[PDB]
């Protein structure tokens, strides 16, 4: 089997990106976010504080004729940016682009944190790294990708994110007319859980490669790409005005700038990232700073390939026995 499915940014800054997901019998289709940096599937509900919800569809179980409580069941996330929620679970049908899984993990929000409910465009998420970091307690559950994989074509999904436009995720088979060139494959470590690599180095705008060893993750989930401090403070040096400000929470820059691309190694191939992916606008509505798109990951623990790295490439997430990351350019 295969799945295809559009993938559309929430904004004009391309902050995340919904895809529509069909749950339960009849069909309610819900706008969730796929998350390659995380492995629950949730979904705000008919469980949900009320006041808590403030314009997400739900999910309702109750009407679904497959839905079936999954009994004891509990689940409990905290993200990377401080966002959380929590709730029980249910088994249900789950179909992305034409590829259903029967009895798949639906987790129902009984909570979620503030900046959940002040995204109305987002409806939930949908996890796709390893299946090792899911909450569900006391009998951990499969991403959809892991209960999927054994009847798909080919075990991969794909990523391939638009730059201020929709985009696509594929499941089962690699598109061979969405990408240019070739796709190169580089190793992964599932030891944390996510689809961890080492890229090969870095340049900016013009200037020379410079080989050095980055590990990071290819995670859809997160905005922006944050690698270490010396790399971006290489990269900003080049701005004209650029600098870190800590009541802002990161690197700043004129919006009358016009920003250097960034490349970054895969193997001995390069992804490059144009510079107008790299602006993410006025800091508040109308000022005259604007918030940059490469970001320190000091503070992080480890770096992230998030969307303005991927939607720069065609990304195989190839969930073979050994499991590699594949990238193009597009």
């Amino acid at each position: 089997s295969t799945g295809s499915a559009t993938t559309t940014p929430i904004d004009s800054l391309d902050d995340a990106y919904i895809t529509p997901v069909q749950i339960g019998t009849p069909a309610q289709t819900l706008n969730l976010d796929f998350d390659t940096g995380s492995s629950d599937l949730w979904v705000f509900s008919s469980e949900t504080t009320a006041s808590e919800v403030d314009g997400q569809t739900i999910y309702t179980p109750s009407k679904s004729t497959t839905a079936k409580l999954l009994s004891g069941a509990t689940w409990s996330i905290s993200y990377g940016d401080g966002s959380s929620s929590s709730g029980d679970v249910y088994t249900d049908t789950v179909s992305v682009g034409g590829l259903t899984v029967t009895g798949q993990a639906v987790e129902s929000a009984k909570k979620v944190s503030s900046s959940f409910t002040e995204d109305s465009t987002i409806d939930g998420l949908l996890g796709l790294a390893f299946s090792t970091l899911n909450t569900v307690s006391p009998t951990q559950q499969k991403t959809f990708f892991d209960n999927a994989k054994a009847s798909l074509d080919s075990p991969v999904f794909t990523a391939d994110l638009g730059y201020h436009a929709p985009g696509t995720y594929n499941f089962g088979f690699i598109d061979t007319t969405a990408y240019t060139g070739s796709i190169t494959y580089t190793a992964v470590s599932t030891k944390q859980g996510f689809w961890e690599w080492t890229s090969t180095g870095y340049a900016v705008g013009s200037g020379t490669f410079k080989s050095t060893s980055i590990d990071g993750i290819a995670d859809t989930g997160t905005t922006l790409l944050y690698l270490p401090a010396t790399v971006v403070s290489a990269y900003w040096a080049q701005v004209s005005g650029a600098k870190s400000s800590s009541s802002v929470g990161g690197y700043v820059f004129p919006c009358s700038a016009t920003l250097p691309s960034f490349t970054f190694g895969v193997g001995s191939a390069r992804i490059v990232i144009p510079g107008d992916y790299i602006d993410f606008g006025p800091i508040s509505t109308g000022s005259s700073s604007c918030f940059g798109g490469i970001q320190s990951s000091a503070g992080i623990g480890i770096n992230i390939f998030g969307d303005v790295a991927l939607k720069a490439a065609f990304v195989v997430f190839n969930g073979a026995t050994t499991p590699t990351l594949g990238f193009a350019s597009k």
